């Protein structure tokens, strides 16, 4: 089984957008896959595919879906509970995971938590959204202005340099892969282009992350939701939005998305 592990600092960028989109093209690819959603009081990736289950009893459609795993009988209530028995809950999730699946996809809220630690300590691959922009960089590191060196990592940076130390000094499991996915953002200007790509490379040779292409924002996205449905689902049978070609430009950023992750043998789509 491999562990992925979605997460950001503020938890933005789009991210649940990925994480659901990860795991509807590993599911066409034939793979089992579960869902872990830790972020307790939001709950995006599991109420997605509690939208998608409940879609497609509704409309008698048969299309791929994970097995999505609560921490407890009310995962909104656990949020505000002991941080040991939110551990707790997510140890049995896992584990049920880990023998059921071919991959296990963790969504992560923002935030330190002893949850989100854990599970970025698990990860065969930590996948970090980050929107092109220097604010939004500092989520992974500050840097010298001039020289560009890194001053201070982020927290999240901090915890996924702990993680990947922890399984060196294990020498159980393979080392852990970490791709920050560039989303790029329409309002970037063309005078900071060069500046944005040398502060990225910059610091994904200090703070050790690779850089793959993330998702535009798009309004499709939105529409989706409510229905549990990704870009990969959509179909001659399945429309559950008026036809339009705004899904294409999309379903290509998700393939060099997917590619960059090491995952395109293991991704299909409807």
């Amino acid at each position: 089984t491999r562990v992925i592990v979605v997460g950001n600092e503020k938890g933005g960028a789009g991210k649940s957008t990925i994480a659901v989109h990860l795991v509807t093209a590993l599911l066409y690819g034939g793979a089992k896959v579960a869902v872990i959603d830790l972020d307790l009081r939001q709950r995006t990736s599991a109420r997605f595919f509690e939208n998608r289950r409940a879609w497609l009893d509704n409309k008698k459609i048969e299309l791929p879906e994970p097995l999505a795993l609560n921490l407890s009988d009310n995962d909104v209530a656990l949020a505000e509970r002991p941080e040991e028995e939110q551990v707790a809950g997510f140890e049995a999730a896992f584990a049920r995971a880990m023998a059921e699946c071919d991959f296990i996809l963790i969504d992560t809220p923002g935030g330190d938590s002893a949850i989100t630690r854990m599970a970025h300590g698990r990860a065969d691959l930590v996948v970090t959204p980050m929107n092109d922009s220097f604010v939004d960089f500092d989520m992974l590191g500050t840097v010298d202005p001039v020289t560009l060196e890194l001053t201070k990592p982020s927290l999240y940076s901090l915890t996924v340099w702990e993680g990947r130390k922890q399984r060196a000094l294990s020498g159980q499991r393979q080392a852990m892969d970490w791709v920050v996915l560039r989303n790029r953002l329409a309002t970037t200007e063309a005078r900071n282009r060069k500046r944005l790509e040398d502060r990225l490379n910059a610091l994904a040779k200090r703070v050790g992350f690779r850089i793959g292409p993330g998702l535009r924002d798009r309004v499709i996205y939105r529409e989706l939701f409510p229905f549990g449905l990704t870009i990969a689902d959509l179909s001659p049978q399945v429309r559950p939005v008026p036809v339009s070609l705004q899904h294409l430009a999309a379903r290509q950023e998700l393939r060099a998305l997917m590619h960059s992750l090491g995952l395109s043998a293991y991704s299909g789509e409807t």
